[PDB]
């Protein structure tokens, strides 16, 4: 990808052709994206229980309320903000929760991303070439209602949801709907986003699953994302591509 790519996709968001996306906006998201690793940096070494207290989620109480009702939870978020600093409040203002993660390649990178997401209290489970298949533990953490994260908002596989987004044809991941039906958990969207020099993060209303239908939920799920995203449109570091129109 790059930040070509990033304007082809920016350019969705606000409705316009490449060359017109305001320098501003731009701009705002390079910084953005370049902040994330910046962060990802330094994160682990900071004050996990200073951030828990300091950092809040609005409408926390959505999560809180299934949670009370036994019937787990899936936060579904799409790459927006820093969803890594998000974790770490969960992690301090719930406690451990379990998520999947893509196994990169070389090996020795995908290590060194587990060794980071582990030492920020999370559970990764590998996609490929673990014990189990994930969406089988998954499922398990959901029915002993406990929550997951799962980012949600690109699956640009044969498996991927197909749905429309701001407009045009992309492909999202299929697990936060087949998940929420299987277990009878809430499917929460999420959003993270820079809020000045520190971060804003909220949840949103469960979604709608009377329908069992993966991908009429999977579509709900981008309607939400893509409001959000317009809301907060710096805020989302897409650099790789995201509609299919974009690939190969
Ligand atoms: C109520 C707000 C709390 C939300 C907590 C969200 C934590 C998400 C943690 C994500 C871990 C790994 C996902 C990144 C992998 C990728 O998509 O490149």
């Amino acid at each position: 990808g790059g930040p070509e790519q990033l304007r082809r996709n920016l350019a969705r968001v606000v409705g316009k052709p490449p060359a017109d996306v305001p320098d501003d906006l731009i701009r705002a998201s390079l910084a953005s994206y370049a902040r994330y690793w910046r962060e990802a940096f330094r994160l682990p070494a900071m004050d996990h229980g200073r951030l828990g207290e300091q950092l809040d989620v609005i409408d926390i109480d959505h999560l809180w309320s299934a949670l009370d009702a036994g019937r787990g939870a899936v936060l579904a978020l799409p790459h927006s903000g820093n969803w890594d600093m998000a974790g770490v409040w969960l992690v301090q203002n719930y406690g451990p929760f379990t998520t999947v993660a893509e196994r990169l390649k070389p090996e020795s990178l995908y290590r060194r991303f587990v060794e980071y997401r582990e030492s920020l209290g999370f559970e990764v489970l590998p996609l490929t070439g673990g014990e189990r298949p994930p969406f089988e533990v998954l499922a398990e953490r959901l029915t002993d209602n406990r929550p997951i994260c799962l980012m949600a908002e690109r699956d640009l596989t044969r498996s991927g949801v197909q749905v429309d987004f701001f407009g045009e044809a992309t492909r999202m991941p299929a697990g936060p709907a087949k998940l929420a039906i299987e277990t009878g958990a809430a499917l929460f969207p999420v959003h993270c986003w820079f809020e000045g020099d520190g971060w804003g993060m909220r949840v949103y209303p469960e979604l709608d699953t009377s329908s069992g239908d993966v991908t009429a939920i999977t579509q709900a799920l981008a309607d939400r994302f893509a409001a959000n995203i317009a809301t907060y449109p710096a805020d989302w570091h897409m650099l790789q591509p995201q509609w299919i129109a974009d690939l190969s």
